[PDB]
């Protein structure tokens, strides 16, 4: 358990199950190993769950969520912001996109690691706007499309 302030803070967990709350300001939150609960709150925050199964709450403002190979199975609960982003440490060639109920689900092909965006489909507030792969970026429209195409045909490398 670590708290920031209304200033811009840097919060780093350890290998246990941690709670990090940035409060207002533009914060960096890193969970490390274990199942962490990361709360950006107000401000433009940078959240990494790192290893383990992490719950990531960027909150209001435009938050950046890190994911990659070996990051386990993380869920984003967004609250608000017009330019929330996900940064993924793998090429667009190795991502898969699918809808699970109201959730958007991103898997890294042939690994275990999953990134879920809770209630993606339910309302705008819950959406993340841009996903950067290792050099490329697709937008909400591009995402909800790849989802449809990958579900229909695969034929995007089965
Ligand atoms: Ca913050
Ligand atoms: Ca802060
Ligand atoms: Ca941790
Ligand atoms: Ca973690
Ligand atoms: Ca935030
Ligand atoms: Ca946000
Ligand atoms: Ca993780
Ligand atoms: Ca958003």
């Amino acid at each position: 358990g670590a708290s920031g302030s209304a200033r811009n803070d840097v919060l780093i967990g350890d290998a246990g199950n941690n709670v990090l709350n940035g409060l207002a300001g533009n914060d960096v939150l890193s969970g490390g190993a274990g199942n962490d609960v990361l709360l950006g709150d107000e401000g433009n925050d940078l959240l990494s769950g790192d290893a383990g199964n992490d719950d990531l709450f960027g909150g209001q403002g435009n938050d950046t969520y890190l994911f990659g190979v070996g990051y386990g199975n993380d869920t984003i609960y967004e609250s608000g912001g017009g330019n929330d982003t996900i940064r993924i440490n793998a090429g667009a060639d190795q991502l898969w996109f699918a809808r699970q109920g109201n959730d958007l689900e991103i898997r890294i092909l042939g690994t275990d690691d999953a990134l879920t965006v809770h209630d993606w489909y339910r309302d705008a507030d819950h959406r993340v706007e841009i996903i950067h792969a290792a050099n490329q970026a697709v937008d909400q429209a591009g995402i909800e499309k790849l989802v449809e195409a990958m579900a229909q045909y695969p034929d995007e490398f089965t």
